[PDB]
Parts: structure tokens; sequence; C-alpha cells
């Protein structure tokens, strides 16, 4: 059978302290080897213990707590509590608790009637040490009015799944995954939180974020970040679907992360850029709908940039690398900058800036007047003796609108390809146009740019900026 807290003396009347009865039900379920602790409809008042790590209710291995539904079963911190409480429901610190979860209930932090930092649901083994909770589940759970963190799974947790859950009106973050491994957040809503809707931090890796919605938060709707500690970066973070809109900061912020992907999401109405990527080694930005961002100021809907933490906790400089930005609808300017490696960068209807950096890159501007910047002669070249092509190709250059920014390369204009000029040439097929420097460097490399189509007769000098003054007069972007 199931274990009913009201059979253990829980009143569920909104005043009596039901902590002991709920914990007795949990302990009885544990003694039998596992089970379900069921709470009928009602408001159950709970309190904490002697220490912060005691939380309020200590859930245990093989024990699931199952209420009557969000707003129907409410576990609410007692009025006047003035003690920091790390997890109204939590597992034990120093124990690798496993195969437990919470279903069909509301956790209420009673922040209006209590003092101190309170978190709703807390998991993990020990900060900074090895060992993990595993097989943790939260389904159809609402966490509200906690002072710091609504859902705060922590270090370490393996195979956590939070689904169909809501976190709202919490102090800092509705959902925060700290060192989650092989974990899934799906079909959740995080809104009206103090700082973040969703926060993936502290070396979390192999995380799926599917069809989540974040709005009304004081900062990012979703942030994937290393954190404030000198620790390993998160990696393998796959965001699919969902919406991140009307937040006080960027819709989606990804910084100091490896192999992150954001696909199929709707990102609009945010105060900062819709998508901001800072020092990410491996970033896929695919088939998103990004519009009407930067509502509190800013010039870009999408920002790709590095992160200089040389004066920070790590002392390192992190370059954004290995970017594939394709298929997005972006109703504004996109700053698509990358570095060494092959990058595929596609703009949208806005006035975009594209620079793939070193390596062989494929650039396309889409609609609007787009600037394609080439900042170094080593960033696009062909070696004829080796018959090796490392030539950036521009897919859809439009001479009447787009601009090639070569202002820092020391070329003076079009010509025969020697002595500071670039030769405008057509391939023998008529399908490709080339801007070629016919002078080889010491390594036998020729600086070249490939443009798909036949542009020998329409591409002119005013389409290329050869120095700083020409860039000043011809610039197509505010970036
Ligand atoms: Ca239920
Ligand atoms: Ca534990
Ligand atoms: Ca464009
Ligand atoms: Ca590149
Ligand atoms: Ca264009
Ligand atoms: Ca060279
Ligand atoms: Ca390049």
């Amino acid at each position: 059978m199931d274990f009913d807290v009201k059979d253990f003396g829980a009143k569920g009347d909104g005043k009596s302290d039901d902590t002991e009865a709920i914990q007795a039900a949990i302990d009885a379920a544990y003694e039998a080897g596992g089970g379900t602790v069921r709470l009928s409809a009602g408001e159950y008042r709970v309190s904490g213990g002697d220490e912060a790590s005691d939380g309020a209710l200590m859930i245990k291995s093989n024990v699931y707590m199952d209420g009557a539904g969000m707003g129907e079963t409410v576990i609410k911190l007692v009025d006047g509590w003035d003690q920091k409480l790390t997890g109204i429901i939590r597992s034990k610190n120093g124990e690798k608790t496993h195969d437990y979860g919470i279903r069909d209930l509301t956790l209420d932090g009673n922040q209006d009637n209590t003092e101190g930092e309170v978190d709703g649901f807390y998991t993990g083994y020990i900060p900074r040490e090895d060992g993990a909770d595993y097989n943790v589940t939260a389904e159809r759970v609402e966490i509200r009015e906690v002072s710091r963190y609504g859902f705060d799974p922590h270090e370490q947790t393996i195979n956590l799944t939070i689904r169909d859950s809501v976190a709202h009106n919490n102090g800092k973050d509705g959902f925060v995954g700290d060192f989650q491994i092989d974990s899934t957040f799906e079909n959740n809503v995080s809104h009206d939180n103090g700082r973040h809707g969703f926060n993936i931090v502290t070396s979390s890796h192999d995380i799926l974020l599917r069809d989540n919605v974040a709005y009304g938060n004081g900062a990012n709707g979703l942030v994937v970040q290393r954190g404030s500690e000198d620790i390993a970066h998160p990696y393998n973070i796959q965001i699919e679907g969902g919406a991140y809109h009307d937040n006080g900061a960027e819709g989606v912020l990804i910084k100091m992360t490896s192999n992150a992907s954001l696909q199929g999401a709707e990102i609009y109405g945010n105060d900062a850029a819709g998508v901001r990527v800072r020092g990410v080694d491996g970033m896929q930005l695919l088939d998103n709908d990004i519009h009407d961002n930067a509502q509190g100021g800013g010039k870009a809907e999408i920002v790709l940039e590095d992160y200089d933490d040389r004066d920070g906790v790590s002392g390192n400089y992190y370059e954004t690398l290995n970017a594939t930005v394709q298929g997005n609808r972006v109703a504004g300017a996109a700053q698509l900058l990358s570095s060494e490696g092959r990058d595929l960068l596609d703009g949208a209807a806005g006035n975009d800036l594209l620079d793939g950096g070193a390596g062989r890159d494929t650039l396309s501007g889409g609609g609007g007047a787009d600037t394609f910047r080439f900042a170094d002669r080593q960033d696009s070249f062909r070696n004829y003796e080796g018959d090796t092509s490392r030539v950036d190709d521009i897919v859809d250059f439009t001479p009447g609108a787009d601009l090639i920014d070569l202002s820092g390369l020391g070329y003076s204009g079009l010509g025969d390809g020697y002595n500071g000029t670039l030769a405008l040439l057509l391939n023998e097929d008529g399908t490709k146009t080339y801007l070629k420097d016919r002078q080889a460097d010491a390594q036998g490399n020729h600086f070249e740019i490939a443009l798909d189509g036949n542009l020998v007769d329409s591409l002119s000098a005013t389409d290329i900026a050869f120095d700083a003054t020409q860039l000043e007069l011809l610039g197509t972007t505010d970036l």
C-alpha cells in the first residue's frame, strides 16, 4: 500500500506543524524498502531543524512523495521561521540517495512571513566532493515563494528528470541545475522569478532542456554558464524547443560552455539580446525564431563574442569556437564572430556582421545590408602548389547592399592582384567569383575570397572597404 501522512497524524489544516508526521510517513516507507508517501488535498505546514542542511523534510531512497496536485497539496513553511533552510524537501548531505522523487504538490517558501535563504527542492551528495544522488524525479510540482532557489538540484546528481513542473515568484532562480549529469528538464515553466528562469551551472554536462518556457524573470530566461568558481566548464547542453521571452536580461545566455546547441526555440521580447554566446567552444544555433529583443537597449538580436576572464577567477581568455548558425529567423542585427576552425555563419533579415576568423568559413548574410569582415590575411587563403583551399566562401553577396570589410588588410583597391590590389576573377564555370591576391606569402598562401554566383560585372569598388575611412563611409551595421 501507500503511506498516508494523515494516518501518521498530519492535519493539513494550514496552522499545525506537520513536519513530524510527514517525516514519519517517509521513514515508514523507507523501512519497508521503498514506497509512496501520499498527501491528500490540504495545506501542510512544515519547519526546519537545527542546521541548514537538515532542510524541512528528508526524503530517502526508494521513497516518492505524491500529493493531490499543484495548489491542492501545498507544503508551506511555517510563519515566522527565521532560520536558513536548504530544501523544504531534500536528500541527506553525505549520502548517495537514489530512486526518489516528488509528484503532484506545491512547495511554498512563505518568503513574505519568514526570514532567511530558503530553497524548495534540494538534491546532491556533498559540495566539491565525489559521489552523487542518482535517479531523481520531479513531476507536476509547483515551487513558489521561496527566498532563493525553487528547484535546486545540486552537486552531484545523475539522471535527474524534472517534467511538467512550475517555479514562480521565487527569490533568485526558478530552476537551477548544479552539477547535473545525464539529466533532463522537459515541459517546465519558470516565470516571475527574481533572477533566472533556468540556470545550468557548476560543471553540469549531458543535459537536455526540451520544450521549457521562461518569462517575466528579472534576468535571463535561460543561462548556461561555468559559474563563479574556478572549476570545469559545462559541456553537452542540448536545448530543443520551448520559449524564452519577456525576461529582464538576455533570453538565452551561454558562456564558458563546450558543445552547446540551441534549436527550435522562440526567443522574443527580452530586455537584452535574444541570444548571447560568450566564449563557447562549439555552439549550434539552429532554426530559432528570434525577434523584438533588446527592449531595454542594445543593438543586436544575436551576439557571438569571447569571454576575457584573465582578471577573473580562472585567469583565462576563452574564444567562441566552432559555431554553426543556420536556419534562424532573426528580426534584427546578428553579430556572428568566431575564430580558428571551420564555422558556418548565416545571417537573417537584419543588418548583420559576419567574421568567421581563422579557418575555412562559409558565410551568408541573408536579407538586409550585411558586412563580411576579414581581419587577417591568414584567415582565408589558397595554396596552389599544395592545391589546398582554405578560402572563405560568401553564399549570397549582394553588391547593392552588402559590404566586404577588408579595411585592416592593406589593400588599396581592385586591380591585377599584385602590389596591394585584388583581382576580380570568374571561374571557368561561371558559378563562382573570386577576389584574389596573386602574391604568395612565405608559406605559399594566397589571400582569396570566394563568392558564389557571377559577380564580375556587378561587384564594384564601393562594395569593398579597403581602409578605415572607406569602412566609416560604407559601414552597413551598428555593431
Ligand atoms: Ca497524485
Ligand atoms: Ca544525498
Ligand atoms: Ca542579414
Ligand atoms: Ca573560423
Ligand atoms: Ca544581405
Ligand atoms: Ca601566411
Ligand atoms: Ca576564415
